């Protein structure tokens, strides 16, 4: 979910929780130098955290484009390698764009295979199941129009392993030596590990960092921890007043293990009620012994897809209006709604310390 063609919120999917937060340089500006991204694709997760030289409002500029460029290209299913080169071979066209650095990295949900790069840019920090932080090794690969091409490693995370994606505001802090600011920064991210998980981890490590030592540059920190996916959802019920009371627990139960954020949950439980209520309304099949049938999954698009089937009723306008996109279908015998909504969760903004 974008709002300028920003990321202003993250996507939620069923093996990996993703947080984002970020920092502008200057005063009343959305944007700076920096920018991050997180697509969810389906068989993995593509996470993007990049900065460009000296923002400025031009810089802000430049990075919009950069943005726009490396997501089409890792939308349309080029693989990291082919979309960086795209890229660094777009930038001539970008004035502003020579030694923009980036970090990308691809996130196989079946074996935890994370391919990475970093180009130019300071390489992710590993926090571990058991709470060891350490940094992963340099890819090789340097800025953009470096000639240095783009040369991908791999780590294996496990269930429970961590990976944050930052900018170098991070850790060229005032008064504070790379060396010293880069292992407190790992330390610290150990410590917090011993909301959801990776909530705290993006959110804390950040703001102890800077709690006392403020910032002089773009800040961007772009955290997922590896999960195991949530089950779907399935229930079979009657037909009864009760139905709809009883599906509402559980899809709240359920969005919860997911990790929904209110809003979503929101718009899904209202949409789903109402099919339910409608089903037991409308309501012509005197048979209510599991005439409803109510499933509901997440997909690694990032989408839910839901769906409310019955046994046959003599909610489109109310339903389109809630989520991102609902049907009903009818036959002899029955009815089918059904809703496909997007998940999101803000990327929290801050503003403290200079
Ligand atoms: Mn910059
Ligand atoms: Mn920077």
């Amino acid at each position: 979910l974008y709002f300028q063609g920003a990321m202003v919120s993250v996507p939620v999917v069923p093996g990996a929780d993703i947080a984002a937060e970020y920092l502008v340089a200057a005063e009343d500006t959305a944007a700076g130098g920096d920018w991050f991204d997180a697509l969810a694709l389906g068989d993995r997760l593509v996470l993007v955290v990049g900065d460009v030289v000296g923002h400025g409002v031009e810089a802000a500029a430049v990075m919009s484009q950069l943005r726009t460029a490396l997501r089409m290209q890792i939308s349309a299913g080029y693989t990291v390698v082919e979309a960086l080169e795209a890229v660094d071979r777009f930038h001539k066209q970008v004035p502003g764009s020579k030694s923009a650095t980036m970090c990308v990295g691809s996130l196989d949900f079946t074996s935890g295979e994370f391919q990475y790069c970093t180009a130019g840019h300071p390489p992710p920090l590993l926090v571990t199941a058991d709470a060891s932080a350490r940094y992963v090794e340099p890819t090789g690969a340097g800025p953009l129009g470096s000639g240095t091409g783009f040369p991908v490693r791999s780590e294996v995370l496990n269930i429970g392993d961590a990976i944050l994606f930052y900018t170098d505001g991070l850790i060229e802090r005032p008064g504070r030596p790379l060396e010293a600011s880069t292992a407190e920064f790992a330390d610290l991210a150990a410590s917090i590990a011993s909301a959801r998980p990776i909530d705290r981890l993006c959110s804390d490590t950040l703001e102890l960092l800077l709690r006392s030592t403020g910032y002089n540059d773009d800040v961007t920190l772009l955290a997922m921890q590896r999960r195991a996916p949530t089950p779907p959802l399935h229930i079979t019920l009657d037909a009864t007043i009760n139905a709809a009371r009883t599906v509402r627990a559980q899809l709240r139960e359920w969005l919860a293990e997911i990790g929904a954020d209110h809003s979503d949950i929101a718009d899904i439980v209202h949409a789903i009620s109402e099919f339910v209520e409608n089903a037991v309304e409308h309501g012509y099949a005197t048979d209510v012994s599991k005439g409803i049938v109510v499933a509901a999954a997440l997909a690694g698009d990032g989408n839910v897809r839901a769906s409310v089937i019955d046994r046959g009723q003599w909610g489109l306008a109310m339903a389109e209006a809630l989520v991102s996109e609902a049907r009903i279908m009818h036959g002899a015998g029955g009815t089918t709604a059904t809703l496909t909504h997007r998940l999101s969760r803000p990327a929290r903004f801050v503003t403290d310390t200079m």
